[PDB]
């Protein structure tokens, strides 16, 4: 079965990694403890999403194409190696945003920065060695594919797209006409940058391209099937998927239980630019604006509970049930367009879909 | 002139890069803004010693090849770039190793996550983007080179290596068999790991990788001329420059007056496997032994002067000395056999290790 293959790959990257850290780079077992124990943490507990998307895609090709029994394995080691890639820069990207944000849980367990033995001074440098494991993952298991320089591109693109997306987000709650690094950011006072067009780029560059492109392009990838597809509609139903997925969690922020959640939500003490925040903005009345303004932004418990409270009295469940149905309506037309070259790659994107919506 | 065509590189990628970020990534003028701040602020003013170094050994090749004129042109202003990917690299680890340090000044400036409009919520990410920023360097700049695929191969090893290098430093004064995430941890009490060997370990992985190998190895690259030389040799000459650049550094740190070093030392106080620490460990009688662990590794000045006169009067001059002239003597025989394939490539070694030493 797919999981069990991709948690076998998991053993067997983690050993690769730490054995060459004892042959190659002098590590002695205390410190190579230490990194298996940093890394089962930072990179387990999780759903597997991402990962489990290149695996399901090249899984779909390998259904359709002729290949000896030993070509069918190869493609799906490389599609689990490809995936715990793309799990370990996740997992860069949590332990350094954690840190940046200060944050107290992540999946239920203390932020990994704030373990008593790790601390801020450790993590930075485990959350720089997280993505540094998935450049010699990738060279060291794909050295002589002929995907490599593709794939090693593609990565760095979304990589650095990602640490764009970081930025519009840490700064989404400043005026951008006060932005500069020698003087202290006031929070916006009047959020005319809370608009629908700022918070779809600050999602875009922030999640969409890590968690949808990249997945479904190495899983095409691996398969050598990347011409088979259009790559243009590719891009557009990953950033479309994508945005749903970060409203479900803007929403979930507020709303879901601490306990189901992992954590307790902070956007409104952070002043995050969340889907709420720019939908209720959207539809309040003067009144609402000037007790949104008072209230966001702040510790405060009962200023937060005002926000809530607004969010609640402004019926933004019907904003969302609007939303919800123009992404299905405009994924379905996706999954439409892309059946034109490749019925089993639009069979991995309904998949996909399904798995986000529900 | 090797240094104005340098920093007129600069200026092109600074121009390629932020040009980027508005044609494809979206950006606004102010992000833009604060992105070239950054660059500038983090990647400017300094020696340029190692991106140099692979313009020099470049340099040193095209005196003694047969090539076009727009071939000599194409080769230096690759070595250029290349130099500007080691040095944006350097940035990336001085913005992250301050902030895991807490350190306060950097080249007689704050450091950069101390700037008020910045903070370490930024600070981590723009040290993130600084990394990034060496890959679309290379893709754009080496899309067509012969060399592409070995420059990126040797910049990941090495960056690995560094972040290696800083787990061994940043733990340097912990006991290894006492390290775990879960436990807080606590100073050496008994400094057995502050041996010449785990000292050489720390350094040849924290700076000998980027500071010399990579300088070197990029500039064979970019020369087409690394089938020229003994790998092997180059290696061990890197190794060796860089430690001794280390031991410097560490020496610099306790006794260079503030205003030339460009920051307030704080090695003693943050317990770290110095080499004046090692040295004077290797030589101490039990009284002097027992007065170090009293008071290394403290806040308190007058526990950091009690250091200080410790190493003085152990004339810890006469140890610097002799291992001065061992290296000089093991720099000058490995140059020796540098000449056998490359007396080109022996020289650009000889002007690094005059640079260094001096
Ligand atoms: O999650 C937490 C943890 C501790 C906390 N203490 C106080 C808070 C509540 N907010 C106070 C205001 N604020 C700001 N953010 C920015 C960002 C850019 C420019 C100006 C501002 S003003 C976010 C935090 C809080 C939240
Ligand atoms: O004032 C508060 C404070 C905390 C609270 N926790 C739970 C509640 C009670 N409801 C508040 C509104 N709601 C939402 N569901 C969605 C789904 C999609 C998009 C927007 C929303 S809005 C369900 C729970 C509550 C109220
Ligand atoms: O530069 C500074 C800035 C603020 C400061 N406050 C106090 C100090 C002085 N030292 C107190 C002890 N110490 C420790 N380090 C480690 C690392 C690993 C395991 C245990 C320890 S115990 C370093 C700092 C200091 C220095
Ligand atoms: O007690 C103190 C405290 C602060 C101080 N600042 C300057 C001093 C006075 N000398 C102390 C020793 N010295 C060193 N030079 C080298 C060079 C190479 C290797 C080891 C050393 S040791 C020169 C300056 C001093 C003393
Ligand atoms: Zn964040
Ligand atoms: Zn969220
Ligand atoms: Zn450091
Ligand atoms: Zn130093």
């Amino acid at each position: 079965a797919s999981m069990e293959r991709f948690l076998s790959v998991y053993d067997e990257v983690q050993a690769f990694l730490l054995d060459q850290l004892q042959s190659k780079y002098e590590i002695d077992p205390n410190r190579a403890r230490y990194l298996r124990i940093m890394m089962d943490t930072t990179c387990l507990g999780g759903k597997y999403f991402r990962g489990m998307t290149v695996v399901n895609v090249a899984e779909g090709f390998l259904a359709v194409t002729q290949h000896d029994e030993a070509t069918k394995e190869r493609i799906l080691h490389d599609a689990c190696v490809g995936g715990w890639m793309i799990e370990f820069l996740q997992a860069h990207y949590l332990v350094e945003d954690d840190i940046m944000d200060g944050s107290v849980m992540r999946r239920g367990k203390p932020c990994w920065y704030r373990f008593p033995g790790v601390t801020t001074q450790c993590a930075i440098n485990d959350g720089i060695i997280l993505k540094s494991w998935t450049q010699i993952m990738a060279w060291h298991y794909f050295a002589d594919r002929p995907f490599l320089k593709d794939l090693l591109c593609l990565f760095q693109k979304v990589d650095y797209a990602t640490a764009v997306g970081q930025m519009y987000d840490v700064t989404s709650m400043c005026d951008s006409n006060k932005l500069d690094p020698e003087v202290a950011q006031p929070m916006t006072t009047d959020f005319a940058e809370f608009t629908p067009a700022i918070y779809k780029r600050i999602v875009k560059y922030k999640t969409t391209f890590y968690t949808y492109l990249l997945p479904l392009v190495m899983g095409l990838l691996v398969s050598e099937a990347a011409a088979s597809v259009e790559m243009n509609l590719v891009e557009r139903v990953a950033h479309l998927i994508g945005e749903y997925f970060q409203v479900q969690d803007d929403v979930m922020d507020c709303f879901t239980p601490p306990e189901q959640l992992g954590k307790v939500g902070t956007d409104i003490e952070d002043a995050k630019c969340s889907w709420l925040a720019v939908t209720f903005l959207g539809k309040a009345n003067a009144a609402q604006v000037a007790e949104f303004k008072a209230n966001y932004g702040e510790k405060d418990p009962a200023k937060v509970a005002v926000v809530k409270r607004l969010y609640s009295k402004a019926n933004l469940q019907a904003d969302f049930a609007a939303y919800e149905a123009e992404v299905v309506r405009e994924v379905e037309s996706l999954i439409e367009q892309l059946k034109v070259k490749s019925p089993t790659f639009a069979e991995s994107v309904a998949v996909v879909w399904e798995k986000t919506h529900k």
